[PDB]
């Protein structure tokens, strides 16, 4: 009763929905989403009001389902999930080493190593009739760079290793959505199982520092640096969760939206080809200093995060009523703000479902609080450049080598687990550039 006054309803996913409902009843609309009863604000005025002050919160309610799944703790009180303002900067600023420019500059040897593995291994599929699930090998390489550049091990994902490992992941992601007796027993297991790999890893570091070995400055080095004196290891493996998952998983997912989305876009292709061939020409290497020259690759990516944003939004906690737009809202509150939404909404974007890159061109007027798939303020991505990086690094070897076709009967459409991806696997046939 006390959300009746506000507007609402008395391959397509709830994202979708949530579309159609702001569409139809504005700028503050109530909804719900896991469980609870949120307001879904879509005006820019409250995305700049909400997420650029330390003052709004995360809300704690609505991050329980990453917290703990099936009595089963999973990101636990990790980076993404912990929602006291003191102790998430705490992490935050410890962890924010392992993502200095010096650091991420480290990262290029790896980034390229395994992009020229994944690109070795589809060559010599490129026969133009061989179906190949680019969502799959796309995962399997984004495991493997976030394995070696966070933690400093080889999952080998790309070599057919770790099959048990991808499985745990995917019956994970199930599992958040979810919240019988076998989907119960198989969730469970699973996040025992990626918590049990994080006190392996962590204990073969421990093993290495005390041996003496050479240990590069990582991601671990951080999230073991910020509970130096805690009770247990069981916040380490919270955040050797959180990171293991959202270091792969979204940009995985960015990377096979955007050869999805390509496969329809010659034209573009084309052009993407041209400035590859142009700035690296048959390098088989991408310096740091390359990155910045594939301008219009940059706005490709960025594209295809407005149309196809794998984290689709955030939840923070209104504790007073407020007036939103006209709109009251009551004290202690989930507002919903989604980069999904606002990217398809007409009134922020002309002709929302063209894809048109040129929309990020250098002259063009910036989205100004319209766009947001790193999210916004203190709790946006802490990943964001290290994912701009190695996607880049990704695309422009596969746009150097590849010709890409998508196989007939593929579908564009979405679905939903607590982030978006490909309803169908990308299945492509490939052919080497130049016949
Ligand atoms: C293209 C890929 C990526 C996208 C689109 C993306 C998007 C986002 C979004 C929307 C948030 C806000 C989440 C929320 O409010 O619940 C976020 C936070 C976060 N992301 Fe990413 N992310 C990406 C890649 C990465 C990578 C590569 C890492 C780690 C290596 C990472 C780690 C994190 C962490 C730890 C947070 C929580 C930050 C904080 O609250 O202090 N992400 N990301
Ligand atoms: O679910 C939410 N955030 C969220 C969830 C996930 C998950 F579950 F797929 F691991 C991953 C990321 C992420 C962020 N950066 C890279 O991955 N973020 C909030 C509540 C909406």
């Amino acid at each position: 009763s006390r959300y009746e006054h506000i507007p609402g309803p008395p391959g397509r996913v709830l994202q979708d929905v949530f579309l159609d409902w702001a569409k139809k009843y504005g700028p503050v609309v109530r909804v719900n989403v896991f469980h609870k009863t949120s307001v879904i604000v879509t005006s820019p005025e409250s995305v700049k009001k909400f997420l650029m002050s330390t003052k709004y919160n995360k809300d704690s309610k609505m991050y329980r389902a990453l917290q703990t799944v099936f009595g089963e703790r999973l990101f636990g009180q990790g980076l993404v999930s912990e929602c006291n303002y003191e102790r998430w900067h705490k992490q935050r600023r410890v962890i924010d080493l392992a993502f200095s420019r010096s650091s991420l500059v480290s990262l290029m040897e790896t980034f390229n190593e395994k992009a020229e593995q994944l690109v070795e291994i589809l060559e010599a599929k490129a026969d133009g009739q061989t179906p190949v699930s680019m969502q799959d090998m796309l995962t399997y390489t984004a495991m493997d760079i976030l394995a070696k550049a966070a933690f400093g091990m080889e999952t080998s994902m790309l070599l057919g290793a770790q099959k048990p490992l991808s499985q745990a992941v995917k019956l994970m992601l199930e599992g958040i959505t979810a919240s019988k007796r076998k989907q119960l027993r198989e969730v469970r297991e699973s996040i025992r199982f990626l918590r049990q790999v994080g006190r392996d890893w962590v204990q073969r570091r421990r093993e290495a520092l005390k041996r003496g070995e050479e240990v590069p400055a990582d991601i671990l080095t951080q999230i073991l640096k910020a509970e130096e004196g805690a009770q247990d290891d069981e916040g380490l493996l919270d955040n050797f969760v959180t990171f293991f998952i959202a270091g792969h998983e979204t940009s995985a997912n960015h990377l096979a939206f955007t050869v999805m989305e390509l496969s329809r876009q010659p034209e573009i292709v084309a052009r993407l080809q041209a400035e590859v061939d142009e700035v690296i020409g048959s390098k088989r290497y991408l310096d740091f200093e390359d990155l910045g020259r594939l301008q219009y690759l940059s706005q490709v990516l960025k594209e295809s995060l407005r149309l196809y944003p794998p984290a689709w939004g955030t939840f923070r906690l209104l504790e007073e009523e407020t007036l939103i737009d006209g709109v009251r809202v009551p004290g202690n509150t989930p507002l919903l703000f989604s980069t999904y939404v606002m990217g398809r909404m007409d009134t922020y974007f002309e002709d929302p479902l063209t894809f048109n890159p040129d929309r990020f061109g250098p002259g063009a007027p910036k989205p100004r609080f319209t766009y947001f798939p790193f999210s916004l303020g203190h709790r946006s991505c802490i990943g964001q450049q290290f994912a701009q990086m190695e996607v880049k690094v990704v695309m422009a070897k596969l746009l150097q080598r590849l010709e890409f076709r998508l196989v007939p009967g593929q579908r564009f459409g979405l679905q939903e687990q607590a982030t978006l991806k490909p309803l169908d696997p990308v299945l492509c046939t490939l052919r080497p550039r130049g016949w």
